[PDB]
């Protein structure tokens, strides 16, 4: 289980970088924190555009 999760955390970091490219005014840590819950670029992007993060 541990291996899959550590790899997944690397994937989330990458996803946060891709979102930050689009939204440089949004703090990286808030994007990554939201991604922990959503596990989804699309959902976290919805959240940013809705003013939720």
């Amino acid at each position: 289980r541990g291996s899959e999760n550590l790899y997944f955390q690397g994937q989330l970091n990458a996803m946060a970088h891709q979102i930050q490219e689009m939204f440089p005014q949004v703090p990286y840590h808030l994007v990554l924190q939201d991604l922990q819950l959503t596990r989804s670029v699309e959902i976290t992007t919805d959240n940013i555009l809705e003013g939720r993060i």
